[PDB]
């Protein structure tokens, strides 16, 4: 459960590419998504939401508008997961659905 | 306020162009959306309840997991006013982002 | 799985108790739900979607303003299975605070 | 329209006797709410989005699962003001109906 160096360079690049940003002094990713609206932005949410719910793993995330902002670390672990790599993953399908 | 005659025929056209049908025994306009799952399907469902609860005009709707349909009538005329059909729009951009 | 009529008898009552009723040409519960406002209803229908997401058991549901009528039976059996009494249970939840 | 030093008095009350803050720092007031799980959490912020959009007044909202920060000032009067109050009390309202 808990992201070795490997998985990491396998699993990090696609994302990172993308946005997704390893933070400091926590083994958690994070990525700034701006939509154009409210509508957006929180149709984009639920849809996240749906699927956090189906997988028991949720994000930390803050919004104003039609900004969102995210952030993943699993709990146990107390760092990243495979299951932050798929949510992420699952966030970036849903947000090029909107954008 | 219950279309009247070119509007009908300058306004339906597109809407029956993209799928948008006639109903039957009802001055009304209804389609039915087929996503691929119930996460879109409620996402889409999300979008359009903001749109709605904010123009106050609310679709007649019934989902089955995928399967999102929708029925357009202005309850004041009892029929098909502007409202039904700027609603239909903004609906078929969201079935887009989706779709 | 399709309950039994042994079944049927043990769970059923209390549904029926509240306002859940079978369906006369099928097998399944039906059950009308009544709120103030959009609001209400779909901030409901947001609730039993994450629920039923969460069990991968969805219902059929049709909803005009505050007026959201429930339809439940377990598909890949053809008729009521025991989620959806679960569910159905939860719907009853989530209902009672709305009101 | 940034509210009155008579104005703030007579409407903070309640909203402060609730648990919300003033701001040092800026205008502005702040909540945190705590529920049980996240279905409410997110069936909160449903219906608070809702009006959120209906009124065109949206929150500045950080959530973590089953506890959700609010953070309400009119961008337009760099300040608190009559809406922030208004939604806020709403806010209220729904937080309740969470059990």
């Amino acid at each position: 459960h808990r992201l070795s160096a490997e998985e990491r360079d396998q699993l990090l690049p696609n994302l990172r590419a993308v946005g997704w940003n390893e933070l400091e002094g926590r083994d958690a990713i994070f990525k700034q998504f701006h939509f154009k609206d409210f509508n957006r932005a929180f149709g984009f949410m639920t849809r996240v939401a749906l699927q956090a719910e189906k997988l028991d793993h949720h994000p930390e995330w803050f919004n104003v508008y039609n900004k969102v902002h995210i952030t993943l670390s699993t709990h146990e672990c107390a760092g990243l997961s495979e299951r932050d790599i798929n949510l992420a993953s699952f966030i970036e399908q849903v947000a090029v659905s909107m954008t």
